[PDB]
């Protein structure tokens, strides 16, 4: 038997870093 | 007959920085 | 048959939170 299909995409990455201080 | 599907892939990367905060 | 390979990476996560007040 041949290999199965690839699994599905993994989960989304975490939130990004906080933005910078305001003006 | 094909084997079973592979596992889920790795997590994606972190998102981009948030926006600047408000002026002081 | 053997198992398939791992899937691709997930999408990037969302933008982080706003920075602090200036």
């Amino acid at each position: 038997g041949p290999p199965g299909p690839p699994g599905p995409p993994g989960p989304p990455g975490p939130p990004g870093p906080p933005g910078p201080p305001g003006p």
